[PDB]
């Protein structure tokens, strides 16, 4: 499929961030030839609430930055 | 509205919580009659991951706790 390539590359490009322990859930969709998706990525427990969210925008950033079709991207923390 | 009276009791319960800093979002709806609901309450940025996990653990049980019609509530945490 022409998704999994962009899964692929979404889940990549998330793990490399800095604070990231793995994605946890990816839900990617196609709105005409743009991609919206739905990202959960791991974090540390011991991080501040302040510090997990600036991991999620730094993965948004990343993400967005790496894959140019994206239009929309919601990133969210769970302890891991 | 009878939803409006039960919003109102999750509302008031979430609140008074240790670490709740204000309900955020509050959505909720009937299936037949039992309530489903997702909520969003605001915590200290300077909080832990693992403390805002405990906090929204600590409104689900005080919510479901107070409305015994509620058969399934989300809480997630924000910073504010």
């Amino acid at each position: 499929s022409h998704m999994e390539a962009v899964q692929n590359r979404i889940v990549e490009a998330a793990e490399r961030v800095p604070g990231v322990r793995g994605v946890i859930h990816l839900r990617a969709r196609y709105v005409g030839q743009d991609i919206w998706a739905d990202l959960i990525i791991g974090v540390d427990p011991e991080n501040t609430v302040e510090q997990a969210h600036e991991i999620c925008e730094a993965v948004q950033a990343a993400v967005c930055g790496k894959i140019r079709r994206i239009e929309s991207l919601h990133v969210s923390a769970e302890a891991r």
